[PDB]
Parts: structure tokens; sequence; C-alpha cells
């Protein structure tokens, strides 16, 4: 029984559970035990929940950040439905009450017992909220489509829950014996060694003696550091760098001076080094698992006796305003002097105080930790800044989580990608961040779905494969049913990869209609038909990919031959006519990050009352250079619309009219007025979005138009001006904005106003963009690798200037794009 679950986890995570045992590591074994129990206890509480509370887990509410409408309602065991005339201000309970009264007149004879399931979707309508606050109703309100809902009784929901169950004394300096190496290179070898506490040094780096390349080099040298053993912070990091000199970097390796049990490491240690692109403190504290080819560094941690880092009770036992808006030595001394006044009057300034404290002097740390243990809870924004590698202390790490508990399931979902990357900065497997991540994942099925995929997509990277595999296993222990649900998704993606491999080969050997017909024949096979059907969309668990519409499936002509997979659902009808894009060969992490950042911009705008009709379509990396994209139906690229093909309704005399004529054929008469507003709003939003994010390499092939008039951008191959990029304005768009007139200044000044507003709103939450992009440096992304990358945002947002100076600077950049526009 349990054996099947193990073999299931192994296949799902893509790593055998025997691999964890084979290492014979007690840190791993202790993580597996402690977290399993934690996740099994998390699974237990879930079984003793209420039916509404279970709906809050399985299907969390999709809400938005008067006027009547038609709504179709049916009951679970019947085809017969009723169409009502409800208001957008109505609660689902009133709609549920109408459905029960209309059932009673048909059947010839309480709303609080039911829930409204969205037809052919893992979405529900409940809670004291008006219908126009629900994301599904709003999708139906703007498109004009009729919403279809199903009355699901408390007993049927409770049936689902049931079928889905399971010390200061050591004053000598820190020193090490650098014994020998086992590397490969072309010259002499030097071992540079430093002691770090996050981004900064505890003492100055000490180098080794130049020993000839004759690999398998021997030093047997005693390296001393200008720091006392008693001064070593709990999270102290000993970092090594091996390089060739007559500079050529060869490899790097880091290790924690204390273990997971808080004991100071002593003795002989073999360090399997990682290849180099000089000293890398941010890099992993675990060795290269490629012991076969990886270079090794033999070092000795000298004994000082068993010494454990002191417990919290022992640690606890032992012109100010003008600068508080990078600081000189005298200024640092000021903040440390008036450290008590910071706790009392500037709690949010905790970050600046944590950076001025001398972590290389243990008495200074104890005083800081004493202030931290009695420090007031920080706002979510400040707690996000504290998760950065700049704050490596465990007690600091704990404080950040403590302040992040007030995060809503909506807020946490938005920053989940960033919180997952931060796991790479973690020094030990058992951490307060994982316990928080798992805890929230097991209390919300949507959080858990995306936690899984964010971890599973990185299993091909050896440095994080152990950590992630272990996290994903603990999650599976807490959710046996979800593990199976996730397995179905993996089976589909497995088949998609093989089908794509065929398409890739065939496209080089025959014509497109021939390859297309054989993709279809391959899809129609029993194993393919069964695997590609009846699964929760990995891009959105609430979207159900039911029957695969094989005839409507195809592939794309770009280098990587991306797959176009279409679906259909009877129950959902038109909300079940969903499409996905499978791409293999390109890394989709940046694309996801860019779409998430655009998705947040849209949230920050919608909170301020402004809806710039953005298209935040899904993008999810799933494996090694593998991922998915959400199809935006009834949309086409600018280029395809501009190709002005014959026999069509969009016959344009001039190129500038290509877009407007297309919108005319898709929006007739009084429908076009709406489409032009949709275009103007979305154009304004994407103009500011692309400018702030610094998206380059823009052409008619990567800009798309919805049939509703809504403009959007695809394929974000380059961001932060990494190819300083300017604002972009195209004559064909200005023409649409101006309703198809050479001079329509009033429609353009309104457009210029949408840009300024969007720009001012983003600037107010500028720090939110800085803190998130700073945590994203942990991903490895080459275009977001250093501080110079972060600098583009500081400039594009102008966060060191006043609103009047920044709005003027924006007008200058807007005028430079208008002049460049032909
Ligand atoms: C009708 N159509 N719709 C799309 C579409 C819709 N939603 C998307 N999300 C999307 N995205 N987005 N990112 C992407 C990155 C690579 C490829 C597409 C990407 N593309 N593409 C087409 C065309 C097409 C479609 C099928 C076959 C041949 C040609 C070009 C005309």
């Amino acid at each position: 029984v349990k054996k099947l679950i193990n073999s299931q986890i192994s296949l799902l995570i893509g790593k055998g559970l025997h691999e964890f045992d084979s290492l014979r590591d007690p840190e791993v074994n202790d993580f597996r035990t402690k977290m399993r129990q934690f996740c099994e206890e998390a699974a237990a509480h879930r079984q003793q929940l209420g039916w509404v509370e279970w709906l809050q887990y399985s299907f969390p509410l999709q809400l938005e950040p008067n006027r009547a409408l038609l709504v179709n309602v049916k009951f679970e065991g019947s085809e017969e439905s009723f169409t009502f005339q409800v208001s957008t201000k109505d609660m689902p309970l009133a709609l549920m009450a109408c459905a029960l009264r209309k059932k009673a007149t048909v059947f010839r004879q309480q709303p609080e017992e039911y829930a409204l399931q969205v037809n052919g979707r893992h979405e529900y309508l409940y809670g004291n909220y008006p219908l126009c606050h629900f994301q599904y109703i709003c999708s139906c309100l703007h498109s004009g489509l009729t919403p279809h809902l199903t009355m699901v009784h408390s007993s049927s929901i409770l049936a689902m829950r049931d079928e889905q169950s399971n010390l200061w004394s050591l004053e000598q300096p820190f020193s090490i014996e650098l014994i020998e190496g086992r590397k490969v290179n072309a010259m002499k070898l030097v071992v540079q060694a430093g002691l770090f506490h996050g981004n900064e040094m505890l003492c100055k780096t000490v180098s080794s003696s130049e020993v000839n390349v004759c690999s398998e080099p021997v030093w047997k040298q005693r390296l001393e550091f200008d720091i006392s053993v008693c001064d070593l912070p709990r999270m102290a990091r000993l970092c090594f760098a091996l390089y060739a000199v007559v500079d050529c970097p060869i490899a790097w390796a880091n290790l924690m001076l204390f273990d997971y049990k808080d004991q100071l490491k002593t003795g002989e240690r073999c360090l399997y080094m990682w290849p180099s692109v000089l000293l890398n403190p941010a890099g992993t504290v675990r060795g290269n698992p490629n012991t076969e080819s990886a270079a090794a560094l033999v070092i000795y941690l000298p004994e000082v006796a068993p010494v454990y880092f002191p417990a919290l009770e022992k640690i606890l036992e032992l012109l100010r305003e003008i600068l508080e808006r990078e600081l000189y030595e005298h200024e640092k001394d000021l903040v440390w002097k008036m450290r008590h006044e910071v706790q009392e009057h500037f709690p949010e300034a905790l970050a600046r105080l944590l950076l001025v404290t001398k972590w290389n002097k243990h008495e200074d740390v104890a005083q800081m930790l004493y202030l931290l243990c009695s420090w007031p809870e920080l706002p979510v924004l400040s707690a996000l800044e504290l998760l950065d590698f700049s704050f490596p202390d465990c007690y600091v790490g704990s404080f950040a989580i403590k302040s992040l508990r007030k995060l809503t399931d909506d807020e946490l979902f938005q920053y989940l990608l960033q919180l997952v990357q931060v796991l790479k900065y973690e020094s030990y497997l058992d951490c307060e961040l994982t316990k928080f991540l798992l805890g929230r994942a097991l209390a919300n099925r949507k959080i858990g779905h995306f936690l899984f995929w964010h971890l599973r997509s990185e299993m091909h990277v050896p440095s994080v494969a152990l950590r992630f595999g272990l996290i994903m296993e603990a999650y599976c222990r807490g959710s046996t049913h979800h593990m199976k649900v996730l397995m179905k998704q993996g089976e589909a993606l497995s088949k998609l990869k093989a089908l794509n491999d065929f398409v890739k080969v065939s496209s080089q050997k025959t014509t497109k209609p021939q390859t297309k017909e054989m993709m279809h024949m391959c899809m129609r096979q029993e194993t393919y038909m069964e695997a590609l059907s009846h699964l929760q969309s990995p891009l959105d668990p609430s979207t159900l990919l039911e029957e695969v519409c094989v005839e409507q499936c195809t592939f794309m002509d770009s280098k990587m031959k991306p797959l176009w997979i279409m679906y259909s659902s009877e129950e959902a009808g038109s909300a079940g006519n969903v499409g996905i894009i499978f791409k293999n060969g390109d890394d989709l992490r940046q694309d996801m990050l860019t779409l998430q950042m655009i998705q947040l911009m849209d949230v920050l705008w919608k909170q301020e009352g402004l809806d710039l009709r953005m298209t935040p379509y899904g993008c999810l990396p799933t494996g090694d250079r593998t991922g998915l994209i959400e199809v935006v139906l009834h949309s086409d690229t600018i280029a395809n619309i501009q190709l002005n093909k014959s026999n069509m309704a969009a016959t344009a005399a001039f190129n500038k009219d290509a877009l407007l004529n297309w919108l005319k054929s898709k929006n007739p008469g009084e429908a076009l007025d709406r489409a032009i507003e949709e275009f103007t709003l979305s154009c304004a939003g994407y103009c500011v979005a692309t400018y702030v994010l610094g998206i380059g390499d823009r052409h008619s092939d990567n800009i798309m138009i919805r049939e509703s008039g809504q403009l959007f951008h695809i394929d974000f191959g380059h961001f932060l001006g990494n190819f300083r990029v300017p604002f972009i304005l195209t004559y064909d768009f200005v023409h649409v904005i101006q309703q198809g007139k050479t001079n329509n200044s009033e429609k353009f000044e309104r457009f210029r106003g949408y840009c300024e507003r969007a720009y001012t709103i983003l600037r107010r939450h500028g720090l939110l963009f800085l803190h998130l992009f700073a945590l994203m440096r942990a991903a490895g992304l080459p275009e977001l690798s250093c501080s110079k990358d972060i600098q583009y945002l500081k400039d594009s947002l102008a966060l060191g200037k006043t609103e009047e100076e920044a709005l003027k600077h924006f007008r200058v950049k807007f005028n430079e794009a208008l002049r460049e526009s032909w």
C-alpha cells in the first residue's frame, strides 16, 4: 500500500527515494522524518474542516482586486436548467435562493447548504461577495457570454473530502589546514579563502602559496583568518576559490562552520567543488554530486576541545532622521549608537540597523538579537526585503516569516515565485521558510500546485535537486490525492515531449500538412488519447483540460517547433474550449517573471480603480528547457493582420489602416467604439509596462491583438534593456487611438493621461518591484545576475526623485518616442 505511494512519489518528483537513503546523511534523514509528520498533521486538520472551509482549500475564491445580467443555473443530477435575471450587486446566496424556489415550482415542493460550482471548472462561487467581484462573472461581463453554474449540496462536497483522504571561551583565531586537491587545468594554483556572513566579509581573505598545475596538487598549509573563534556568527560561511595564475578561475566551494545540530564542524572534510563562470558566497553550501568528474578540496577543521553555538537564552543574557531616506563610517556608528531609538520610533528601519551591526563581534550580535526578540512585527513589504541574502542570520530569517504570516492567500500566490528562489540561499534543509511554504501549500491546493511546479521545473539542476526533491516528497505525504492529480499532468507532458520530438524531426524531412497529419495519427493512439485527456491544467488548476480536439491541434514554424494543443468540454461548453502551448528547447523562467511583473502592475492599477484591459496569460516552466503557455483565443499577431491577405474583410488601401479595418470586421457598428477604447487602454498599459521593465527586440511578430481590440505582448526573450531602451510608439496604433484620423488630439491627450497615471501608480509601489527583483537574483538568470540589472528599474521608475521631477522626465521620454514615430 505504502510501497505504491513511494514508487508514485519517485516517478512524480523524478528522483528515486532510495537515492535519499543511499547518501546515509542524518540531515536528510531528520528532514524526511520531521517534515513527513508536519505534513501528515497538516493532512489531518484538513479532514476535520467544515465543508465551506474545504472549498476554501480545494477551490480558493477567484476574486477581483447596479446592472442586471442573465445567469444559467442547474442541479448536480439533472440536465434541466433555469435562466435568471440577477444583478451584479447580488450575493451568490440570493441566486441560490432563486434556484431553490424555481426547483420547488417544477418539483411541486435552505440556500446556506449549497455552493455554486462553475460548469466544467474547479472554481466555485461562495462567500458574502457581489457577483461582479468574482473573476469568472467579470470574464463573462466584458465578453458578453452567459455564466453557467451548478448547485452543489454540502453532502456532495463532504463526499469529495472523504474520497480525497490519505562558546565565548575560544579566543584563538579561526584557522584551517588546506591539505590537497584533485583538479584539471593548463601555470600555478592558488586557493583564495574568505569568511562571509551573507554579502559581507567577517575578516579579510587569505590566499595560499602558488603550487604548480601538476594537478592533484598538495599544499598541507595552515591558513589563518583575522577573527576570533568566539566571534564566529551562527551562519558563518567559509568560502573557497581555486584558480590558475602565472587570472583564470577554475572552481568554487563553500561550507557552513556549524552543522544543522549547531555544532562547530571539526576535522577532515572533502569538498567536491563546482565549476566557475571570483569568490562566490551566495553559492550552495553542499558539494558537487558529480564526484566522478568534479574537483575535490581536502581541508581540515581543527579541534578546539564539543562546542555548540549558544542557545537564545544565553544570547539574550549577554541628524538621525536626515540620513534615514550605502552610508559613511561615522553614519554607521550613529545608527548603532541610537539603536534603541530605531526600535521605538523607526521599526521599519530595522533593515538599515541589521546592516550596520558588526556580526564579526559576538557581543554586538547579542545586543541586536535582544532588540530583535522584542521588535514589533514589520509590514509585508519590509519582511520581503529581510528575506534577501544580505540578511543571512537565522534569527533574522525567523523574524521575516513571523511577519509574513499575515500574508493573504492572494498576496502569497503573487510572491510565491520569489519565496521559492530564496530556498537556494538557505544553508540547511530544515528551515522556517520550507515549514512556512509546506504549511501554506497544504492549507491551499492552488498554492501547493504552483509550489510543486516551481520545484519540479528545477530538478534538472544538481545544486537544488536534493532540496526540492525532499520538499516535494514532504508535500506528497500531506496530499496523496493531489500527488495522483499531479501525476496525470506529468503523464501528459511526457507524451507532449515525445510528440514534439517527432514534430521537430519530421519538420526537417517533409511538408507541414504531412507532419500535421502524422502528429494527429500519433495523438489518436490509445495511450496518447488517455494521457493527453482529463487533467487539471498545470497553468491553472481550476481549468480542466478534458477531451483533446486533435483536428484543431497543430505546431508552429518557429525554431523550437511549439505545439498548439486545443481542448473541449461538454459541461463547461465555451469556458471549456481552452488551449495550451507546449514549448521545448527554450528556458521560460524570464518569460514567466515578465508576465508575473505585468500581472502585478495590472493588480496595482485595478486597486487604484484603473483597469487598463491587460492580458496576463499563463506561462509555466515545467522541466529542463520545457514549459507551457496559455493560448489567448480569438487573437492574432500584428504581422499576420498587417499581411493584408486577399478575399478577407480587412482589405486595407494603406498599411496604417490594417489594424483598424481588422477591428471593424470583428466589431461591427456600435461594437467598434468599445474595441478602440480596449486598444487605447491596453496600449497605454503595455507602453508603461515595457518601458519600466525595459523590454527590447520588439516587432510585429511579438505584439498581438485580441478580437475585442485588446493589445498584448508575447515572447519576452529580453528585459531590463539587456538586448538602455526608450519608450515605444507606433504610427499604426496612434491611428487606432485617434479613431482613424490624422488629427484627434483629445483622444491622444486622454491616452497620454493613461500613461502618466499608470507610471505614477507603479512609482508609489516602486520598492515592491525592487525587493522582488532583488530576491529574483537567486534564480541564476543571466539578464538579472547583478546590481547593474536592478539599476535599470531604479532609473526607469526614477525612485530617487520627486513626483513632479519624475512626471516631467517621463514626458521627455514619451516625447522622444512620439518624435521617433516615423
Ligand atoms: C492564432 N494564434 N494565437 C497565437 C497565440 C495565442 N496565445 C498565445 N499566448 C500565443 N503565444 N504566446 N507566447 C507565445 C510564444 C510562441 C508562440 C505563441 C505564443 N500565441 N499564435 C497564433 C498563430 C498560430 C497559431 C497556431 C499555429 C500557427 C500560428 C501565430 C498565428
